[PDB]
Parts: structure tokens; C-alpha cells; sequence
């Protein structure tokens, strides 16, 4: 987007400015801000379209030489400024610093020019033609230079030589305004996504390897540990720096920095647990898609299955070994393990059990007979503690498994209400043809005629897509569909774009089945037809009598005729045809606004068969039998009849 | 709402009246029931602006000192009664009392005048200036005072001196209407939700203890116990009190007090029970409310759970000694429980096995299984009456997890429908531009438009929304709407409010997207356009010749001109754009109806930029090329064309 405008008055400040064509003679003005509005005393309309010289504003006391010092500036590209006395439209002497700025482009090219203004009348001297005082021409000059001398020269009335110091400051002002006519007036991360999958993969791998280091305690593994470490505080400083600059670090310190810096800085590991913190950030990068919710639901499914998988283990050990007595107390999902699997503990000390990996498969084995509430009952919990956690699991195992249930139903409810409603639309339109007993073979026509559109179509009211889009988008998408016309004919290469758009958005699109005709003989021709595809039969009597290919027209010309025909013959298509139809009304609206493409049309359009044109032969059969009616080689009431024909 | 009318007549009693307007001059009449038309005679729009004196009605015989009397009482806003000779509209000599009071206001100001009516012409005196008979005319009295006599003096006839005491009752009666002439003109909780929050958190507190204190049997708890006791009858005597006073009290009867008050008032704590009755209030307050049911089902699902599990507690102490032979039986839950955790029931008596905590945790536990379908089986029912009740908790565990699962499912469908019909409306947006073959370019432009409106407008439509409000509401909407042009264009502010509504109903607004142009170079100018936001260019013949910023108006002048016209000119935007459009007929329909302020609205609305006048211009390269031309320095059938070019 060319914020050109924008751009320049924010900069601005209270100062006034126009805009001239540079690349038009006598530089006319495209713009004027309210101050240049205010200041020259003149309305936005008669503004516009003068001379961005102002040869307007000029006065008897303008002087010509810096109307000509303006016409070089002008004339050959250059940044310049002067003062002038100038009029207003009360024809006030007033002067004026101009500050004229070419405006290059990215194609480097003068497009503009930029005049800024102000008023010098207090700054050089008061000259009036005639005034009532010589201190109300002086206090007019200065309530005219006020938002010079007020909102610039602040501090310049308790100084002296304010044309050494304040009316320099303003020129001064001007000239940072030429160094910011930089805009021209033009138009003016896959890297997230790959660190966003990383992280990801890496708060993963966090949330399964640290509570199984909280629970059950190489190398390694921590040189990878030392990596996460490092690659999370490189997204802490990504999340800093990258988009939504110092603002968005306010953001975040108001927003995660606490979490994300307290999650990667000795129980205070289980501080680590809060890394999860970085998975909001792609739980909102993919609600939108629906399918992945169903991984996102396994994944957290298997992860607070290793969450509580390690905390089964964490109880476990905490209740076998709770006081100093050192008791087994023959009463613990890992004793009842260690009696199960073999090698009961014993003491000499005490020799522990069960080896740390098969304890915990086994227990994330019982986690997730948990929370896929199948519940075999190997483990099963027989302790206090571990009996109030597994009412928490099971509280937590049924809300996971109603989640799942409920995105696997609503994905299937998608995926099945999408061919649902083009199953009911043809099983209702079934029941319709059976119910008033249409002949078969109409039935079968019109049922294959629903299932290739719903091939072709994929159930798509296109026209409705064309009024989600505007006037403009959908004026262009209609000339993109009708290029195969307007590319084509003779008829529509000498028309106007607003004529193209404008016949384009009145082009219906027919796909013809085989078989199928379009005009029957004696039906209203209302509508001439451009055949970008396909081949057609014009039957007259029983007997072909045109066949249309790509690129031909038929209907009848309205714009002549003015007068609505029968079809003198039917229309019948041969392949599957493409036609692009126009109705008469919306042809002759056009024709009506575009009068001199309607001449050029009439000219240019050569129709492929008049519809309205019936056209006399006679068979061959026919004069076969004329032939043999020559082996059989009153009238006054119907031959005054046939002269009747006579009179017609 | 300000019932003025209705409280009058619902304390008049067939007693007439009419109202007056006292803040203007003659007092004229505002409004006259259907007895005082029955009364005079006259039609309700006779009645209407006419004096509220009555002056109409009077007579020959009516006092003029009691006209002046009713003028002093009116202008001196005082309440007073009178008796007067008036005529009907059949001019009978009707005597009449007249009780005016003054109107006051929320402001205090005397606004409206009543004057309350009756027939008094028995009770005085029959005076006629012709009549039938003295009989005819005394029958004409008694029957024009019908519903004084009649529904006021009712035990009057077997009395005498009716001007003692009926007609004194008559006045007293309009003495206590104007005691009721208080409605002067105008229009006329958070402790219930705190209140049912503290009584929801204790029916948790009972449903979770009263069952508790039944199978499982300090001081504290006592006094709080006592301290739910009186919260609840303080809720039983707020129910009767608070709002939906007599009639909802027998509505309270009818309806849940039996219940409320067997519910708190040694078996019977069982009866407390049904103190959940108190939640049937919040149920219905948050049946509206969607994903907080999901909450109440989990509530409902631990507090089933927490009285089932006492439940189970209950059977198992009702099995271990059900008999006087003091046996075991070696099979219960208990037993096998006392024999899992250790410390088997003794004898020396019959000292106790588990410890109470452990009991009822672990019986949660059990029926924490049992409603989350896990089923361990650590407590697995193995007697008769436990195996029932087994049976009994496993249909109500189904049910229960099937309406969790299923609120689930309708939470999630509903957080999945409100994005998939946008996903899907863009996956068909796509798949329709991928099946035409769109240049690039193009099917971007459309689809970020698409995601463009859709993160603006997040998927509504506000025209329908508008179709929601009915017309007033609606044309207030769009006054709101509307008020970026209204406060600023000069060509507004001195419109009627109701052309403001009635233009307000006619503008579009328009979002056009930077680069995006509205009116091609062509295309029909129907519509003069106000731009309240952005940045625009006018593109003349590939020249910038009108930038046009903030409350400028293009287009063209529909009503000087009566004609369409093309556009001469390009018409592109440059930033995000609002306009707020207007076609030509809609503006020509109300520039026609409202006649006085089309000349206003042609005086002041000045356009930015005609795009039916083409200006006239020539480029520098042009002329450029006219310089060059020095280096290069049969028309008879041509330059008579150019001849026909001054022919035209």
C-alpha cells in the first residue's frame, strides 16, 4: 500500500502543502491539505486543476522573476524554496516559502511535486496597496503568519533577530521535510514456523524426560540437556525480538516472560514442568485445522500418560519406604509387582526389586489402563494415597476420553454431512421423480444430468462465490471466465474495459449436456449464444440445417430488430457444449450505455444462424414424389382464398 | 413506561375525563376517553383540539363566572372543582362536575391538565329552554344521570338528602381520584446471585456431608452445621419474599415449599437429602449457559459418586453383621479390603478393622470405578445385595458418562461449526478458483480479501443483524453509522433528523483494499461516494490527476444533471479505504420528497472530483516531443471531416 499521503502529514506538523503532476504541462494540482485550504482562503474544488506555479495567487507586487525562478525549479526536477508575495483570494500581499520537492518513484520517474507553504509577511516587511492603519495591516500580518510564528517560533519572542534564528528553524524544518519526501509515491516467516516445530518437538521431549528424571533420576543426555537449554533461551530472545519491536517486548513481559524465563533458568526441576508454556504459542497456529486436534489429543494424551505414569511411580516409592521403620508393609502396587514379575525385595541394606525399566512400562502400562478406562487390575491400587490419586486419574481419564470422543464425532460429522447433503438433495430428487411417475428415461436424464454437475460443480454455487467477492474483484473474475469470448470474437476486440466488465457481469455460462437442446422450435429467442465449446445441430422440419463449432453465434440480433422472434427451428447440442448466453435485456442495457461500441458491434458481430430466419427448402422426398406424380397426370371458393394469399 | 393513561382509567371506575395540554395556550385537548364521548356526545376528533374549558359546550344559561373561574384555575395550575350548565352536541342543558387537576412532572412542570366529569342535572335543578313535558324533561335528567345515580348513589334512592350524602360522596370520590392523580407523566439483583452462589456451595456442602454423617457417623462442624440450618431458612423466607409478594408466596405453597421445609427443619437426616431441591433455582439460570454444564455434570458425576460410595459403605456394614451369630462370612468388600491393607477384624467383642478414611476413600475409589467404567476390581462386589447394587451403579455410571460424553460432543461441535463453515466457505472459495484457472494474481487478491473481511467483519452479517432491528432502531443504527459523514460535511447539517434517517438508510460503506479501484475508466457513475477514511487517486488517461483524502466527495451531481453518465477517469485506492456510498436513485428519492433541503444540499455539497467531466491535458513528453518536431520542419477528403468537426 502507497501511504504517500499519510506519511506526509503526519510529518507535517500544522504546515500546509499541495501536490502537482509533474509530468503534466502547466503542473496542474491533485491535491491541497485544509492549511493550504485555510491559508490561500480557496475551497479543495478550485484548488484543483490550477497550476501548482499558484499563477493564481499571483499579484502586481508578485514578482515575475521568481515566477520564472519557479518554472526552472519545475521544469528541470529540483529540490528549491523561495518567498514571494502572493494574494489570497481577498487578494491580501502575502508572503510566502515555498518549498518545492520532486517526487521520484520506483520507477525513478518525476510522477509528482510537493509545495509546502508558509507566511513571511511579518518575517520580511509589511507592503499593502491600502489599509485601514498601519497597525491593522500589521496585526493582519500577523494573525495571518500565526501558525508560523506560534506553534515553530516559540521562544523566538523573547529573542531578538528572528530571521537569524526562527525564520532559519523553519526552513530548517522544511528542509527535514525534503529529506522526508523519501515515500515517491509507491507501495510500501517460514523460519517461525520450522523454530515453532523445533520447540515443539523439544517441549515434548521435555514433557516426557523430566519427570522421568524427577521419578526415576549417561552423558548424553545431558549434552542434549544442555542443548534445550540453550535453544530455549534463543526463543526467549526470538519471542523479544520477532513479530506479533519494543512494544511487543512489553507484551511479552506482561504476557509469558515469567513463565518462559522461571521454566528455563534442585527439586526446582519440576519448575521445568511449566516449559509447556512454549505449546500455547502452536495451540492457536492449529485450532483452525481440525484433523490435527485429533493428533493434538493423542499427543496430550500420551503425555499425561507419562505425567502420570511417573507420579504412579513417584507414590509407589514414596509409600513403600515412608518411615524409618523401613517396612514393605505387604501393601503396594510395587510390591504386589515385585511378588508378580519375581524377585521380591531382600535384605542384607535392602536389595531392591523390580528393575527401573520394566517398573516403569508397567506403570505407564497401568496409567494407561486408566485413562482408556479398560481397567485390567495387574496394578490396581490398594494404598490410601494411591487410591484418592487414581480417583484423580480416573476423573481425569474420563474427561480425555469424552474429548477424544467428541473430536473423532465431530470429524466424522464433517466429513459426513459434506456428502450427506448431496445424498439427501439426490434422494429427495429420486423421490420426487418416483412420486409423480415421470417416464424412465426422463427420470434417468435428468438424474445423470444431477450427478455430472455435482461432478463437475463439486457442489459449488458459483454464483454465490461471486457475490461473496465485490463489485470490482467479481466484474474481473466474470472477464477472466468470459475470455474465451472476448479473446476470440472480432465482435468484442474494439470495446472499452468498462464495456468488457460490463458485458461480462451479464454472461450466464450453460454446460449443455449431449443430446440436450437449448432452443425448441417455436420457443422465444431472447437470448443470443456464443458456443465456446462443443458441437450443436439447428434442426428445421426434421433436418439439419446448421451445425455450429467453437466460436460461433446463434440467437437473433436484437439490436437491430428490436422485436422479440420464435425459434423457427430447434437447437440441439451434439457433444458436451460450453456456451456463454446473453440475455437481450442486459445486452441492450450495454448497448444503450456504450453507444459507440454498439456501432462496431453491429458491424463486427456476423451471426452463425438467425433463429428468428426461417429458411424455405424442400426434401428430397418430396419432389421424388412430384417425379412419380406424373402417373396422375370447384376452386372458386378457395382460390378467392388463394388470391386472398393475393392480398397477402 | 409511562402508564399515564392506564392508571387513570383503571381508578376512574366508568367515571370520564379528559387530558389537556397546559403548557399551550386555549388548552387544548389532548386526549378524551370513550365516556366523555358518550357523555357529550361528540366524536373523539371533534373533541380533539378543542379548549379543555369546554367552551365549545357552553350555553345561554352557562355562567360566565364560572367560565372566568375555570381560566383562573387553569392558569394558576390549581385543582378545583365545579358545577356548570353545559350544552351537548344535541344542546341539552346539562349541569356538570368538573374536578380539574394539574399535571406535575418528574421535572415538576405542569404539563397536562385532567378535568374529571359527571351529570349533576337532578341533583340541582331541571331547567330547559323547551322541552316535551316537566315529566319528559325530568326522564331526560334521570337518564343523562345514569352512572352518577346509578354505580355511585346506590343505596341513595331508599335515602333522602342526596346532596348531603351521595353527591358529597360523588366529590369525595373525585377527591380521592385527584389523591390518585400522582403518575404525573413519566415512567414508572446481585444479592439473589450471591445469595443462590452461598446457597449452591452449601447444598454442595450438605449432599456432600449428610450422607457422610449417615454411614459413617468434632464441634466445629456442628456449629457450621447449625449456621447452614439458619442460611437455609433465611433462603426459605427469601424465597417467599423475593421476586419471580402474596401471590408468589401461594405460588411458593404450591409449588417447591413442602419439600424446602421438610428438607431443614434422627432417621429423618436422611430427609435432608432432598436440600438439593434449592439447586433446581440455579438450573434453569444455567441451562442457557453451554460449557458450564459440562462443569455441573462433572459436580454431579463426584457428587453421585461421594453418596453412591456411602452407599456402598452402608451395604458393606449392613453385610458384615446382619445377623446375631456375630459371623464374618468371610465374604465383603470389607473383609477383603481388611485382609488387603492388613489389619484383620480381632475378637476379645470385635475389634475393628480399617481405619475410616481408608474406608471411605477407598470406597470413592470403588465408585469411582464403577461410574468411570474402569473397573479395576481391588473392591469387587461378591455378596447378593452389594452384586444389585453393583448392577444398580453400572446403568447409572452409563448414563452418566454418556451424558458427559455427550455435552462434551456438543461443546466441541459447536467450537467446531463456528470454524468450519469459514474454512469450508474458503476451501470451496479455492477450490472454485483452482477448477477456472485464475491467473495468480488474481485468486490472491480475492482469497486475502476473503481472510481480509473475515478477520474484520469475524463472519457477520450486519445488513441481516440490521434486518434484525425493527425501523426505527435500524434508522438509528445507521445514523450512528453514518455519523463520520453527518458531523463533518457541511452539506449535512441542516438537514431534518428525518432526512438524516432516511438518507442513513440508503448508505452502503464500503471497505476498499489498497490498490483495489472502484470506478474504472468507463464504468457508470450512479453513486457520488464520501470517503471518511484513506487515501484514494483519480487516474486519468495513466495520470494521477486527483488525490483525494479524508470527507471528500466524488462522483457525480445526480440531481443538477438528471443523467448518467460514464466515468472519464480510473478511481483507485491507495490506503484501507472507508466510503460511505449513496446511489443516485435512492438520493434522488429523497432529495425528492424532501424538497426543502435539496436547494441547501446543491449550495453546499461541493465535489471533490466530477467523474463525468473529462479535464483536458497534455503530458511533458508531448511537448517534449513538439520540441523534437523542429527537426521534421491529399487532405481534401480528410480536413472536410475536419470541416464536419466544426459542423460539430
Amino acid at each position: 500500500q502507497n501511504t504517500f499521503l499519510e506519511n506526509i502529514v503526519r510529518r507535517s506538523n500544522d504546515t500546509n502543502f499541495v501536490l502537482g503532476n509533474a509530468q503534466i504541462v502547466d503542473w496542474p494540482i491533485v491535491y491541497s491539505n485544509d492549511g493550504f485550504c485555510k491559508l490561500s482562503g480557496y475551497h479543495r474544488a478550485e484548488v484543483m486543476q490550477k497550476s501548482s506555479a499558484c499563477s493564481f495567487m499571483y499579484g502586481e507586487l508578485t514578482d515575475k522573476d521568481t515566477v520564472e525562478k519557479v518554472r526552472q525549479t519545475f521544469e528541470n526536477y529540483e529540490m528549491n524554496s523561495f518567498e514571494i508575495l502572493m494574494y489570497k483570494k481577498n487578494r491580501t500581499p502575502v508572503w510566502f516559502f515555498v518549498k518545492i520537492a520532486p517526487i521520484r518513484n520506483e520507477q525513478d520517474k518525476v510522477v509528482l511535486f510537493l509545495c509546502t507553504f508558509s507566511d513571511i509577511t511579518a518575517f520580511k516587511q509589511p507592503i499593502e496597496d491600502d489599509s485601514c492603519k498601519g497597525w491593522g495591516k500589521f496585526a493582519r500580518l500577523t494573525r495571518a503568519l500565526t501558525s508560523s510564528r506560534g506553534v515553530l517560533q516559540q521562544l523566538a519572542p523573547s529573542v531578538q533577530k528572528g530571521e537569524n534564528v526562527h525564520k532559519h528553524s523553519r526552513l530548517a524544518e522544511v528542509l527535514q521535510l525534503g529529506s522526508d519526501i523519501l515515500p515517491q509515491y509507491k507501495q510500501e516467516c517460514v523460519f517461525k514456523t520450522t523454530w515453532d516445530w523445533i520447540i515443539l518437538i523439544l517441549t515434548f521431549y521435555t514433557a516426557i524426560l523430566v519427570p522421568y528424571n524427577v521419578s526415576f533420576k549417561n552423558v548424553a543426555w545431558l549434552v542434549v540437556d544442555s542443548i534445550v537449554d540453550v535453544i530455549f533461551l534463543v526463543d526467549i530472545v526470538l519471542n523479544f525480538h520477532t513479530t506479533f519491536p519494543k512494544l511487543i517486548r512489553m507484551n511479552y513481559l506482561k504476557t509469558w516472560f515469567v513463565i518462559d524465563l522461571l521454566s528455563c533458568l534442585s527439586s526446582l526441576k519440576v519448575v521445568r514442568l511449566l516449559r509447556l508454556g512454549r505449546v500455547a504459542r502452536k495451540l492457536d497456529h492449529y485450532i483452525e485445522y481440525g484433523a490435527a486436534v485429533l493428533v493434538l489429543l493423542v499427543c496430550v494424551f500420551g503425555l499425561a500418560a507419562h505425567w502420570m505414569a511417573c507420579i504412579w511411580y513417584s507414590i509407589g516409592d514414596y509409600e513403600i519406604f515412608d518411615e524409618d521403620t523401613k517396612t514393605i508393609r505387604n501393601n503396594s502396587w510395587l510390591y504386589q509387582l515385585a511378588l508378580d514379575i519375581g524377585t521380591p525385595y531382600q535384605f542384607n541394606k535392602w536389595e531392591g526389586g523390580p528393575s527401573k525399566n520394566s517398573v516403569y512400562i508397567s506403570s505407564l502400562y497401568f496409567t494407561m489402563t486408566s485413562l482408556t478406562s479398560v481397567g485390567f487390575g495387574n496394578i490396581a491400587p490398594s494404598t490410601d494415597i494411591e487410591k484418592i490419586f487414581a480417583v484423580a486419574i480416573m476423573m481425569i481419564g474420563s474427561l480425555l476420553y469424552a474429548t477424544i470422543f467428541g473430536n473423532v464425532t465431530t470429524i466424522f460429522q464433517q466429513m459426513y454431512a459434506n456428502t450427506n447433503r448431496y445424498h439427501e438433495m439426490l434422494n429427495s430428487v429420486r423421490d420426487f421423480l418416483k412420486l409423480y411417475q415421470v417416464p424412465k428415461g426422463l427420470s434417468e436424464r435428468v438424474m445423470d444430468y444431477i450427478v455430472s454437475t455435482w461432478s463437475m460443480s463439486r457442489g459449488i454455487d458459483t454464483e454465490k462465490v461471486l457475490q461473496i467477492c465485490p463489485k470490482d474483484m467479481r466484474a474481473d473474475i466474470c472477464v477472466h471466465l468470459n475470455r474465451k469470448v472476448f479473446k476470440e470474437h472480432p465482435a468484442f476486440r474494439l470495446a472499452s474495459d468498462g464495456c468488457l466488465r460490463a458485458l461480462a457481469m451479464e454472461f450466464q455460462t450453460v454446460h449443455c449436456a449431449p443430446g440436450d437442446l437449448i432452443y425448441h422450435a417455436g420457443e422465444s429467442v431472447d437470448s443470443l449464444c456464443f458456443v465456446v465449446s462443443g458441437s450443436l445441430e439447428v434442426i428445421q422440419d426434421d433436418e439439419v440445417v446448421a451445425i455450429l463449432g467453437k466460436g460461433d453465434v446463434f440467437g437473433d440480433v436484437f439490436w437491430k430488430e428490436a422485436t422479440l422472434a420464435q425459434s423457427c427451428a430447434n437447437v440441439r447440442a451434439l457433444t458436451y457444449c460450453d456456451l456463454h448466453v446473453i440475455k437481450r435485456d442486459a445486452l441492450q442495457k450495454v448497448l444503450e450505455f456504450y453507444t459507440a461500441f454498439s456501432h462496431s458491434f453491429s458491424r463486427n458481430l456476423i451471426l452463425t444462424y438467425n433463429l428468428r430466419k426461417r429458411i424455405v427448402f424442400r426434401k428430397i422426398s418430396d419432389v421424388k414424389r412430384e417425379e412419380e406424380e406424373r402417373m396422375k397426370r370447384p376452386d372458386h371458393p378457395v382460390r378467392r382464398l388463394f388470391q386472398r394469399f393475393r392480398q397477402q
